[PDB]
């Protein structure tokens, strides 16, 4: 009941399978990993004795998407050993904040990923497509989904101890605010990309005439952004957050 | 949450504060009927004592939200003499196939409403604003959003026992089947108006040149239409499906 989380989908341009991991997708907890660890074994199996490449849309990826220690663990234990050799590439697209810190926290186990020259970090699906055939990409619908008709506001200041220069791109279903700035995952310098679900968005507060909050369900702390259209960003935002309301569940 | 099920918004051409009933927003059972009724008592005694009116919102009223045998003939007794003859109006919008079950059902309950020149049934959602003034009316901002950008597909014909003319509506979030040609419930003829959220359509099938069928979540019968145009009302159901299955949570 997890065919969706890893598929195959494609081959590149350097003549090799691509597969997909939504990161999404899986659950911790529900989707036993046991099942997960158990597809992703078996739709490789036929493919990690040649090589392959990988796709993981860490599109939206939070922690009930996580792969806990003992699980991430027998990631890197659990294949032959050419199958992890074998893998030509792994696109890591849409890496947001929280992958990164998941990857700062279980830099122990992720420690083999760090500088890794096969990581290529993926800013949007048309990157991905240039090393795909003919730029075939298929990440999931719902992430390309998360591309189109975005009302950008560039130039935002994301507010924190550390302020990061963001883009905040708000599209119909979800906000997302792409950091402008690179910063490092798994030892690469690369963007960001927050994304935020309408139905995420708890809050949404004027600060100043160009700074605003944005309560997101379950993460706590609002997110605080600076930026000269604020008025415009949380109009767009309350727009999305009611349109989105409208269709809500009885 | 009871308290967005019954609320007091608006007074009608008539001068009676109007209440609205928003039969989707209550979920059967054990307390939800108690918080549901104690709140309409503690909405409505204020105003029971003069003429009031009441707009019961039906739209996607389905098993989930109806009144158990018990619970629906507390309804009739728990109530003042006057409050129930004080209650000048009961504007009935979106009165749909399962609540005209459900009233047939509970024909025995229902007599008094059955026939009743106090039931104004909404068949035209612009009716409702012939006794209640456009800006005093507060029917729920979702109920209103299912009326806008509908694809509206004429004379079609729902199969079943009895083949229905129907118009199926497509909206951005839901199926909308409506019956061209009235039926009864309480003794009145009215225009049903079965609503079907892209998020309970699960399977969509072109049985046919001029032929398609809905199956509905947690409804084991399909929804089985004919129209000369049923690929178009297919697709068109395809792709609010889609639409929102792209944008449902990971
Ligand atoms: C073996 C699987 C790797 C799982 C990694 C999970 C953690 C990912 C954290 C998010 C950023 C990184 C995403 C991409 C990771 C690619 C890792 C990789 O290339 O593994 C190689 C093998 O690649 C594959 O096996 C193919 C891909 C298998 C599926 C990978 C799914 C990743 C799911 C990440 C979910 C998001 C993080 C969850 C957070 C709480 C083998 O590496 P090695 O040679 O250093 O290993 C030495 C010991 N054997
Ligand atoms: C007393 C409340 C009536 C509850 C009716 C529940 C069943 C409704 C079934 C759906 C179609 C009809 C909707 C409109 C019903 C209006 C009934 C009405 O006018 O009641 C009058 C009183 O009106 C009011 O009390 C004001 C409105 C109170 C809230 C009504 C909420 C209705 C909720 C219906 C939910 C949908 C059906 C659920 C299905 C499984 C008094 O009638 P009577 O003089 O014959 O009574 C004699 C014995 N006392």
């Amino acid at each position: 009941k997890t065919l969706s989380i890893f598929y195959q989908a494609g081959t590149s341009k350097a003549g090799n399978p691509i597969f997909y991991y939504v990161a999404r997708r899986f659950k911790t907890g529900q989707i036993n990993g046991d099942l997960l660890i158990y597809h992703v074994l078996l739709t490789l199996k036929p493919y990690y004795a040649k090589p392959y490449e990988i796709v993981v849309d860490l599109t939206h990826t939070g922690p009930s998407n996580r792969f806990k220690t003992d699980f991430l663990s027998k990631w890197f234990v659990v294949f032959p050993g050419f199958a992890y050799d074998n893998v030509s590439a792994v696109y890591i697209y849409n890496c947001n904040s929280w992958v990164r810190e998941y990857t700062k926290y279980h830099e122990r186990l992720l420690t083999g990923l760090k500088g890794s020259k096969r990581l290529v970090f993926i800013d949007c699906p048309g990157k991905l497509a240039e090393h795909i055939e003919h730029e075939q990409q298929k990440l999931p619908a719902a992430t390309l989904a998360l591309e189109e008709d975005l009302k950008v506001f560039h130039n935002a200041l994301k507010l924190a101890h550390k302020d990061t220069k963001v883009s905040i791109k708000v599209g119909s279903t979800a906000v997302q605010v792409t950091s402008a700035e690179r910063t490092k995952v798994l030892g690469q310098s690369v963007f960001l990309n927050d994304i935020y679900y309408a139905s995420e968005i708890e809050e949404i507060c004027l600060v100043d005439e160009n700074q605003f909050t944005l309560t997101i369900a379950n993460q706590g702390t609002p997110l605080t952004f600076m930026h000269q259209e604020c008025e415009a960003i949380v109009q767009s935002i309350i727009h999305i957050r009611t349109r989105w309301e409208l269709s809500q569940p009885d």
